[PDB]
């Protein structure tokens, strides 16, 4: 339990993550594996505890965005397979090999450069990304694949572990583009067949695709958002096959409370004035914590009541208009439950003109995370203590 | 200090040194500077910024909350540090033990601190007077009296200074600033009426310090101007000297492809190509603090402004280029590249926000490279530390 000295914190309920992974594992075929996707500081829940609980719940593999994230996991004693999903520079080849991290590799040019940087003994695992319509990274054309495979002839130290694609629209109700991607991916698999390469270990499905569609499980699925207990989109939420259990909540405490006379200003540039004598509370969280200025006017929870953020959000603090005096130290919930009220990360996202993924994942490293298992605090991680 | 993705922040320590030096020479010789390093030094990193600011003549540091102060203490910084934000009473002993001053302004805080005191430590505090910011601080005379009463039972709390903060010092027109100033003088009069010397008075942030007479008192608290950025566009022409931006943000072309006419880019196919287009991908996204609302913003590639196309993803985004470039081509998101410069303000304007928010929210997962005399002197990759 790392110490922390501001009463602002994230709570991660490891039971929720465990349950979500267990439920997805039950839902997919028995011969299909789960990559627990922990990119972006585990979508703001913290790399290591999420990886550990997901593995305990039956995920067998992990995925991250870039190599440094994988190394966090390795230094924590995790030995499960780890795949980097984003692109990596060729200079990463020996370090990834040494740390048993597979990279996404999909360019002849990368292979050409890796040959130049290879230490002459390391074997690095890779997965081919096929771009079937996401348009981000990955191979798109047959002749492109051919060239890539030709370059690999000069790089025996690169060992294919698997092959994958990613869906751009699986969280949309209408499924035309998803169907096109699926058909394109099968065409792309047939290029490998033509060129004499076994894809070995095929994976396509994110949370949305996994929880919707038949016949896209292949050998493994890659679960991010649903593991954290949130719907990939508002439009598919109503028809998920079972209830997802949100893992993350975000809380602070009333740091000051005062009665502000009618007409007085609150915060930078005096964008709010009290309409009567008003109870104004202040809390020690702000945009440096990832709680952005665009959340001005959003309603947080105090005593199970929705109360608005008033005046400009500052770097480290914001102000709230309460109906009644409350004691200093009163719990203020930004994401989560008080009484019969619940503020979801999606509701925060909607007010903010964004998506839940971005809200959770941008909660700053300066905010401590408290980890709960069976209702009890089992770990506190305060990254500020580490730096 | 190693890092394994070609995405990074560069912090020019010369720029910070020069800004602090210029402020020091602009203000009276008997006025101290707090280097304000809250929010991971506005995204530039707590420790190197504290170090260079002190070298340049700042004498004190300020942070938002106690954990930030402890980062500095663990790094061997020994200069005074003040926590500007509120702190829970349970912080009393740890603050004292680490020679950190807290902002204290509530009888209730003192009452609780008395309960939690370890019985030996002495803690320094500054009184915050709220002269119109409406955030924290004492507002009323009777409230001040109750606070001083409560102190009679807490002989282990030691006054180090008194301050307020301006809400509108970055606005051209000055009515609200003048109102706060007059209110603050009244609040100081109350303190002096109650027999208490304020000892060490400070009020001015970057905008107030650079603009106004009679508000330097004993010290000024500099954030944004230390980092080389104007508190606002509207006061930028009024600044007494040129500020030198310290922070830039870069990445490299990680993929490049020619995408046929009509094909989709990124989630929900919000962009389709008009012709056969060159589309580049870079390894930075919203988990790095580069938000979805920057879709359509123009970044710099080979000294040319080129648009972000399709939805920004967690760790990557795409760019439409007029021509093929090699893998590894530098992409600049904030700062200078060739014949172009993108200010944090420009990013902020497109984003519907302010420069402060842009720089401060660059994630701890992005490495910072520190430049002094045109040379790399330090690399900090917080991911290696956790
Ligand atoms: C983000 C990501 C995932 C996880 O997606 P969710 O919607 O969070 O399930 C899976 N695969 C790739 C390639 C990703 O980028
Ligand atoms: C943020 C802050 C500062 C620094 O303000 P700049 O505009 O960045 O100079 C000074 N004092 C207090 C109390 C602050 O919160
Ligand atoms: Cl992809
Ligand atoms: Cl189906
Ligand atoms: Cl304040
Ligand atoms: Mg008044
Ligand atoms: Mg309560
Ligand atoms: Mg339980
Ligand atoms: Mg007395």
């Amino acid at each position: 339990e790392a110490p922390f000295y501001r009463d602002t914190w994230v709570e991660v309920d490891l039971d929720a993550i465990y349950n979500n992974v267990t439920h997805i594992k039950e839902f997919i075929p028995s011969d299909v594996e789960i990559f627990a996707v922990v990119k972006g500081n585990a979508y703001g829940h913290d790399y290591v505890p999420v990886a550990k609980i997901a593995l305990e719940a039956g995920a067998t593999r992990l995925a991250v965005a870039f190599l440094d994230e994988a190394l966090v996991l390795r230094r924590a004693g995790i030995t499960a397979p780890i795949l980097v999903l984003g692109p990596s520079p060729p200079r990463d080849i020996n370090v990834a090999a040494e740390n048993d991290v597979a990279l996404t590799v999909f360019q002849k040019e990368w292979v050409d450069e890796a040959i130049k940087l290879w230490d002459g003994s390391s074997t690095m695992k890779y997965h081919i990304n096929f771009d079937s319509g996401m348009g981000r990274i990955g191979i798109r054309e047959r002749k492109e694949l051919k060239g890539f495979l030709k370059s690999l002839e000069g790089a025996p130290f690169l060992e294919l572990e698997g092959v994958y694609t990613h869906f751009a629209t699986a969280d949309e109700v209408e499924t035309s583009y998803f169907d096109k991607q699926y058909n394109t991916f099968l065409e792309q698999l047939s290029w490998l067949k033509e060129f004499g390469v076994d894809p070995k270990f095929v994976h396509t499905a994110n949370s949305a695709a996994t929880l919707r569609f038949q016949g896209i499980t292949f050998n493994a699925v890659r679960i991010g958002i649903a593991m954290y207990g949130l719907s990939p989109s508002v439009e598919i939420r109503p028809f998920l096959p079972f209830k997802l259990e949100p893992a993350l909540s975000l809380h602070t405490k009333v740091a000051h409370i005062k009665q502000v006379i009618k007409g007085d200003g609150i915060s930078y540039n005096v964008t709010y004035r009290t309409k009567t004598e008003e109870w104004i509370a202040t809390v020690a969280i702000g945009y440096a914590d990832g709680w952005l200025r665009r959340l001005q006017g959003f309603e947080v929870l105090v005593n199970g009541k929705r109360v608005p953020i008033v005046g400009r959000v500052t770097m480290d603090q914001f102000m709230i208009h309460l109906p009644c005096e409350v004691p200093l130290g009163t719990k203020v919930t930004l994401i989560g439950r008080q009484g019969d009220e619940y503020i979801s990360a999606t509701e925060v996202a909607e007010y903010s003109g964004t998506i839940n993924y971005e809200i959770i994942t941008t909660i700053s490293f300066r905010v401590p995370r408290i980890f709960i298992r069976n209702g009890k605090v089992v770990e506190v991680i305060n990254y500020l203590n580490d730096i």
